[PDB]
Order: structure tokens, then C-alpha cells, then sequence
């Protein structure tokens, strides 16, 4: 309870995207919870928006990866 950013705080943000539960997070997934506001990723944008925040597997999230796209960027 004093100077920290909450290790768990990122451990939520990453189901946020992740709501199939499974571990990591599917395109759908990220354009599903993008729109939640009103952005509308289009398919382009969103296997673009991935091969970013995955390190190099095939196209999908987890949680490691989905800390450094939640925190920074």
C-alpha cells in the first residue's frame, strides 16, 4: 500500500479483451472490446493492431503480451 502501479491491474485489463476465457485473446476479441466505446477496427486493422501486441506466434494475445500493449502504447 504505497508507491506501486498494482501487478493486478494489468491481470484484469487483460481478460477485458480475453472474454472467451481460454488465455489468450482472438481478433474478435480485440475489435469486440475496441468498439466498446465506439472505435470500429476493421479487419486490417485489427490481425495489424495484433502483430504488435503478440511477440511472433500467429496472430493472438496473452497475457505477457498483453501487458506491454496495456500498459505502454
Amino acid at each position: 500500500m504505497k508507491d506501486t502501479d498494482s501487478e493486478e491491474e494489468i491481470r484484469e485489463a487483460f481478460r477485458v479483451f480475453d472474454k472467451d476465457g481460454n488465455g489468450y485473446i482472438s481478433a474478435a476479441e480485440l475489435r469486440h472490446v475496441m468498439t466498446n466505446l465506439g472505435e470500429k477496427l476493421t479487419d486490417e486493422e485489427v490481425d495489424e493492431m495484433i502483430r504488435e501486441a503478440d511477440i511472433d506466434g500467429d496472430g493472438q494475445v496473452n497475457y505477457e503480451e498483453f501487458v506491454q500493449m496495456m500498459t505502454a502504447k
